[PDB]
DNA sequence: GCCG
DNA sequence: CAGTAC
DNA sequence: CGGCAGTACTG
């Protein structure tokens, strides 16, 4: 909380490495930023920095250069392309490779992209909602969106469970988007639901754009009725009842939380996914899986933590 | 970038 | 497959 | 040295 003197400047570098494609270096920065964001005291000494898991020599040296100087020299040598690459990769469906290609082609503005760029179907939808998708909504709107999906789903089968996950479920005041997880306790009635449900939501004009339409994941765009409404990203994921706890866990996040849980499971010979916690997973020397293992029974999220030797954590306690 |  | 996002 | 989470979709 109190190290913003440092994190604020480190975040500029992390983002700069991210948009330029240097994904693992940006992962290092992102981790050290989360570490700093959860210490107890403001870091004041080189040796006090290296004590924190995720902060090494190079990162500690920058941490001191900020206290001795208030500024970090690296920030003055960030490529002039970075603001433009960030602009381009804030389009949904465009990442670092697409942004770098557009930059190499001489594009510098969203007007350039609009008029001259080659765009996928997803990216054109991303661009059309560029401003709207950079906004977080108040959680009260997220409730309305979840309620709209629930009511349409439960109209086909009142046995369907519907749970909004993500930052909503972690109790945040604003939500970048809404993910509604859908299952059925009977273990089979969840099947074949999309075609009807999405049609129901489509007929009223609530769904405005589809980005992904898979057998289990729908990603798209919605807008509530009336004036004053913005387009929002909506996900609907339909899973079998036995995978519900692992799905709830993944889709609730946070992303850094999921990755640290999965990294932990790997060290214990296990494998954790949005489908299941698996055991006796056989892997090779590069950490790649070769043998699948056995699915462990996880009727609730508490079981996942227990099977991993961890104290449970409420959704609100999973920011990192 | 960090860490085993 | 590579790219992207969940 | 070398992995850093695991998977679903798209074209
Ligand atoms: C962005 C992101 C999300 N997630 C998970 C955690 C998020 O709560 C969940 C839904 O993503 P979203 O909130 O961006 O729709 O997906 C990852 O596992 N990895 C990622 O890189
Ligand atoms: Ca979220
Ligand atoms: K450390
Ligand atoms: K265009
Ligand atoms: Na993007
Ligand atoms: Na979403």
């Amino acid at each position: 909380n109190h190290n913003l003197h440092i994190t604020e400047k480190l975040e500029v570098l992390a983002k700069a490495y991210s948009v330029q494609g240097d994904k693992w270096r940006a992962l290092g920065y992102a981790k050290a930023i989360n570490a700093l964001k959860s210490f107890h005291k403001p870091v004041t000494s080189y040796q006090e920095a290296c004590s924190i898991p995720g902060i090494g020599k190079r990162m500690a040296e920058k941490i001191i250069e900020i206290l001795e100087s208030g500024h970090l020299r690296k920030l003055d040598h960030i490529s002039e392309s970075v603001p433009v690459l960030e602009l381009f990769s804030n389009i949904w469906g465009a990442g670092t490779k697409t942004a770098q290609m557009w930059y190499q082609q001489g594009f510098r503005s969203l007007e350039d992209i609009r008029s001259q760029a080659s765009l996928t179907t997803q990216q054109a939808i991303g661009l059309k909602h560029y401003s709207d998708f950079l906004e977080r909504m108040p959680r009260e709107e997220a409730t309305e969106i979840e309620q709209t999906v629930q009511k349409a789903a439960q109209a086909f089968n009142s046995g369907l469970l519907c749970v909004a996950c993500g930052s909503y479920r972690r109790g945040k005041a604003t939500c970048g988007d809404v993910d509604v997880l859908i299952t059925h306790p009977d273990g089979r009635s969840h099947r074949g639901i999309f075609s009807r449900l999405l049609d129901s939501l489509r007929q009223e004009g609530f769904l405005t754009d589809d980005l992904v339409k898979g057998e289990t994941k729908y990603l798209g765009v919605c807008r509530l009725p009336g004036p004053g409404r913005r387009h929002r990203r909506l996900d609907i994921k339909v899973v079998p009842y036995s995978e519900f706890a692992c799905a709830l866990l993944y889709f609730t996040g946070s992303a850094h939380f999921n990755r640290s849980m999965r990294a932990l499971a790997k060290t214990k010979g296990m494998s954790l996914s949005d489908h299941a916690l698996s055991t006796a997973v056989v892997r090779n020397t590069h950490g790649c899986k070769v043998g699948p293992g056995r699915v462990l029974p996880t009727p609730t999220e508490k079981d996942v933590f227990r099977l991993l030797g961890l104290p449970y954590r409420e959704p609100a306690e999973r920011d990192w």
